[PDB]
C-alpha cells in the first residue's frame, strides 16, 4: 500500500534552532 515520507537538510533548520536561539533568548532579556 500507499506511505508517505520525507527528510531534508535537517541542519539548516538545527542551524535555525541556534538563529530562533537568539531570539529566543533576545526578547527573554529585552522585556
Amino acid at each position: 500500500k500507499r506511505d508517505k515520507i520525507k527528510e531534508e537538510e535537517q541542519k539548516k533548520k538545527e542551524w535555525i534552532n541556534q538563529e530562533r536561539q537568539k531570539t529566543l533568548q533576545r526578547l527573554r532579556s529585552f522585556k
